[PDB]
């Protein structure tokens, strides 16, 4: 669906009033062709128009193609991408490549094949090509599309119709974006109980966070606002309730995950952390209640608002941060520490989705912080039968109170922590490009959250008048829309292809 | 097509076109009307934009309207004006005041909705060409008007036949390279031309051309030099001349029936127009100068007789022309106007239904002084052949005092269209190149040195100046008759 009065609204501009935004942007190749949907598309556009281009584009179009195939269709499609593009008579030969590319890309069969090819068909891009690309007509509709993209689109864009999930501090709501007809969640944070808390650090924490990070395996922001009331963070719809809902809500008499569906998830998760820990954040807040499923059964982790960011030059962080019976035992001995953290919350996560308990509690049980933290530093986890030998090893190789001894990220990668037998049935390549068939599909009848009318009621916040640096504060933090969900939309809905027009 | 030459045919970086820019001084008539690929890249601008929809359609149809077959004209008027016009009208243009479109409502007529099209280009001229200017459109009129400006020598023209010869050189049928159209070409030798001074003639001849653009007249694409000669690439008349047809095609019955001729007179007459409205005296109209393309539509050629009037001179002198074409004026030597080019009609019109000049017998050779002392004293007769309207008019254009001729006045020739000669002739079908010409002439039918020459400064720079390159509303029509502007005015395949 649609409303034709906002859609009315995305127009695009007359070409000067992009001469600022021409002189302020990054040129970056990387930035603009490749990582920004509309960039990358106008660019194949461009390449596509001229004919000196086409064997590199095309062949950049079938190594992707190649990447996300299925396992069955991968030697033949090597196949023709040889023969199309890597035969000297070849009527798309890509001459452009330096013969010790072509003649390494014509052999193998390993599990590399093409990433080099690839990498040299995209350094080439990058160099005259590209260059004619700014030189061009494609490369001024690009900045027709980034000023669009940098107007006004806040709270009126969007519709809400449904509550997701709530806290302390606020709620999540199913909206819509009213122009596009986009399905996207919408977290609305209360402003006075903001104040009152002191939640402010927080909130600027996860909306930095999650509008520079851009994977399938952490929810993402496309759009950052405030009103009167809430600070607004529109990010990836997650209809399918967080894991601590599947692990004892849903069939409360069998409590927990079989195996398989437990491992698919922990893989999924694996897959968030590294994203982070290869930008240098750690996230401190793993557990079930923040990993979120999707309407396809994937799940995304969520609430960044504890997350580090290291600066260049800084491996550790330090500091109190996180839940009870998630946080290690360097943490909670006050030792500096990094990403290790957060390996050890993925073991504490796992453990509960097998067992439907804490490793460090018994059903139930509320012990005194004191009493808690001594139990994660000095006391043995033990696994009842629900365990497999392979379940159980990688547990306590995440849970190991050592840091260094910690399965985890190393030579800045999980590939290592990937070879743990636990995951000998996961194919990587097709679980990173969202092609493995989910274990548990969630249904489209019915609400994975507690019901509304069961939802106990919070008082009003009285006498937080807002001064000058609340209100500052709340400006920057409504830095407006994210470029690349913004583009994605706009392809994803038509508009992209409604808007892009040149001769109808 | 050749590949090799149609590769040449690349749109530069846009970086490429800023001396462009920054030179060209275009207004909305010369860039959005008058020049093809500009027009097509205005209203491709505005069929992108929803809101200039009635106007762009309304334009387009009107002009469908204007070259439409008279049978198809009683519905095309009844469409648009229920489609822009009436008063809950779809497509209602807002713009129009109420007059113009009461007006383009009532009535039937040739210039039924020439009111309406000026109104709507007025409109056209102000606010959407400001907004076409800040387009991505614009930018690609100038991408395509430096292509425009490349050197497109002789290299780019394969040579196939001879269609004339004459004192100063040949014609050559000829065909451009990259795109595959087929052209006229005239080399003019250089050694030749300086030897018998003939620089003024082909300078003058190329000026002119270059600035007239008419269905009526020979137009000029390139002008460039080769070692050996100064070439002109013009419209290729494959159909022989009009002396040619009177006296060879059906020798037994030489000149052409009435209604063959009227025909030709009014191409001509046409032709005749639209160089006096740009200030210009052909004077050198006579049956071998008007030549008849492949579906037998004449136009008239060899202007390196003609002169370019100055602004605010309105007669010039000068003895030059054909022996039995020029005016008693012109033979008297004092100053004239366009209306010798009349005068010379008249004979040319004479000879077509006579099958012999006004002023001399079948095969009579005369003294120079007296066919002056006939052309300046002695009265035409007409024989039998000759309908009393052809006579009258004849009459009319031969009168020996300019100032009793027929010709040109208040800035046209349409007094002289009034004349009843021209009573089955439909002007707007005429002017438009839609009436089925009385004449088509056949494909399989062939309808047909110098010493001591060395060149200074002077003459090369003469010769540069003469290769002025390539005559934009000309080209821009070959990129799109080929279809070379379709191919590269694509965005997304
Ligand atoms: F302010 C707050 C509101 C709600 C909560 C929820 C409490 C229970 N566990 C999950 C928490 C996050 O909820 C969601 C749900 C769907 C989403 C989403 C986040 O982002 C994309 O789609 C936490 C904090
Ligand atoms: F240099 C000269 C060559 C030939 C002549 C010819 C002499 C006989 N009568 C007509 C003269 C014009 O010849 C043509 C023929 C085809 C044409 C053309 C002109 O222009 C476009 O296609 C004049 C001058
Ligand atoms: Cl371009
Ligand atoms: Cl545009």
């Amino acid at each position: 669906s649609r409303d034709r009065k906002y859609l009315a609204r995305l127009k695009l501009p007359p070409l000067s009033k992009c001469e600022a935004l021409r002189e302020s942007l990054d040129l970056g190749f990387e930035g603009m062709c490749l990582e920004q949907p509309i960039g990358k598309r106008l660019f194949q556009q461009f390449l596509r128009t001229h004919e000196q281009h086409g064997p590199a584009l095309q062949l950049w179009k079938d190594i992707e193609d190649y990447d996300t195939a299925d396992d069955a269709l991968r030697p033949q499609k090597a196949q023709a991408l040889r023969a199309a593009y890597l035969e000297p008579q070849a009527q798309l030969f890509c001459s452009f490549l330096d013969a010790e590319t072509v003649a390494r890309a014509r052999a193998g069969a390993g599990d590399g094949l093409f990433q080099p090819l690839l990498r040299a068909v995209l350094a080439h891009l990058g160099q005259a090509p590209f260059q004619e690309f700014l030189d061009s007509l494609y490369f001024l509709r690009f900045l027709q599309w980034k000023w669009l993209e940098a107007q006004p689109m806040g709270e009126d864009w969007f519709l809400d119709f449904r509550v997701l999930g709530r806290g302390g501090f606020g709620e999540v709501f199913a909206c819509q974006m009213k122009a596009t007809g986009k399905l996207y969640a919408c977290k609305k944070l209360n402003k006075k109980r903001l104040k009152k808390r002191k939640g402010y650090q927080g909130a600027m924490v996860e909306k930095k966070i999650l509008a520079k990070v851009h994977s399938r395996f952490i929810v993402s922001l496309a759009y950052a606002f405030e009103t009167k009331t809430d600070l607004c963070l529109v990010m990836t719809i997650m209809n399918g309730g967080d894991i601590r809902y599947h692990i004892y809500n849903v069939d409360e008499d069998n409590p927990g995950f079989q195996e398989p569906r437990a491992i698919f998830y922990t893989a999924q998760i694996v897959s968030g952390l590294e994203h982070l820990h290869q930008r240098n954040i750690i996230y401190r807040d793993l557990k079930p209640e923040n990993v979120l499923l999707d309407d396809d059964g994937n799940v995304r982790i969520s609430d960044l608002g504890l997350a580090v960011e290291l600066k260049a030059g800084q491996t550790k962080t330090k500091g109190y941060a996180g839940t009870p019976g998630f946080m290690a035992p360097e943490l909670l001995l006050g030792e500096e520490y990094d990403f290790s953290v957060d390996y050890f919350a993925l073991g504490v996560t796992l453990y509960e989705m097998i067992a439907a308990r804490g490793p460090f509690r018994a059903r139930g049980e509320k012990v005194e912080n004191k009493e808690l933290k001594q139990r994660v530093l000095e006391q043995a986890v033990t696994y009842p039968d629900k365990f497999s030998p392979a379940s159980k090893d990688f547990c306590e190789a995440l849970l190991q109170k050592d840091p260094e001894k910690r399965l985890g990220f190393r030579d800045g990668s999980c590939d290592g922590l990937r070879t743990h037998p636990l995951f000998r049935d996961i194919s990587w390549r097709q679980l990173e490009a969202g092609m493995l068939t989910p274990p548990f599909v969630p249904d489209s009848r019915t609400v994975y959250a507690k019901n509304i009318q069961d939802v106990g009621a919070f008082s009003t916040v009285k006498g937080v008048a807002f001064e000058k640096a609340d209100t500052e504060f709340f400006q920057e933090f409504a830095s407006g829309t994210c470029p690349i969900p913004w583009q994605e939309e706009m392809i994803e809905t038509g508009v992209f292809g409604d808007l892009n027009v040149w001769r109808p």
